[PDB]
């Protein structure tokens, strides 16, 4: 019996238009008239970025403000502007204008509260983690928010899905996982819970082997759900 569904975030809540528009946002403040294509120094980013997260997937948790700290020094130096000191500042001011949720969240999460365990699971410190969920204003609409800073590992470890577990007081076996990168399909899967893989554009196909369900769209999640019990 399925009594508690968790949510990946910011992957799953988050949308991808909302992030690129974001984020190229924080660039353009980063740089300011520096002859420098924002849109460049975002590509960058974003491969310096993906590396990192990759290197400490599943490792002992640190802090991601000194990831993106070392990333922006490295971008600096490379191309010539001035390290924004302020970077951490710049990226939550934007991420609470430009932010944008999926326009099924709310819908979907609302319909889960009360009757399964909703929950939250992500890699971002918690301070972070808090700060995004107050931006798009769905802060309480979570049971639970479990974060890579209080099981002290990233996904895909399984003490971080073992945290949440516990938080919600349930089995593995009687909790689902929702989740955006095929780190989601594995570290859950470990502590018995059911994956299902969120591929809203069906990108993924080479992976759907890795999760027990695929889904475009959360609302399909509660009807999983339903149909599991």
């Amino acid at each position: 019996m399925i009594r508690a569904v968790f949510f990946d975030s910011p992957g799953t809540l988050n949308s991808v238009e909302g992030h690129a528009k974001m984020h190229l946002k924080i660039m353009e403040e980063v740089l300011g008239d520096y002859p420098l294509n924002p849109k460049t120094l975002l590509d960058e980013y974003n491969k310096l970025t993906r590396e990192a997260f990759s290197n400490y997937a599943g490792k002992p948790y640190r802090g991601l403000r000194d990831i993106l700290e070392e990333v922006m020094r490295k971008l600096a130096e490379k191309y010539g502007f001035k390290y924004p000191e302020n970077f951490w500042e710049i990226s939550l001011r934007m991420s609470q204008r430009y932010g944008e949720l999926y326009p099924e969240v709310v819908e979907v999460l609302k319909s889960l509260k009360g009757k399964y365990h909703v929950g939250m699971i992500t890699d971002s410190g918690t301070e972070q983690a808090m700060a995004f969920l107050d931006a798009l204003g769905i802060k309480d609409l979570f049971d639970s928010i479990t974060t890579s800073e209080e099981a002290g590992f990233f996904k895909p470890h399984p003490r971080i899905f073992e945290l949440a577990l516990k938080k919600a007081g349930v089995k593995g076996e009687e909790a689902v996982y929702v989740g955006d990168n095929p780190k989601d399909a594995g570290g859950s899967k470990n502590l018995g819970m059911t994956s299902i893989l969120l591929d809203r554009k069906g990108e993924k196909r080479e992976f759907w082997d890795k999760a027990d369900f695929i889904v475009s769209d959360l609302r399909e999640v509660i009807k999983i759900v339903d149909e599991l019990n």
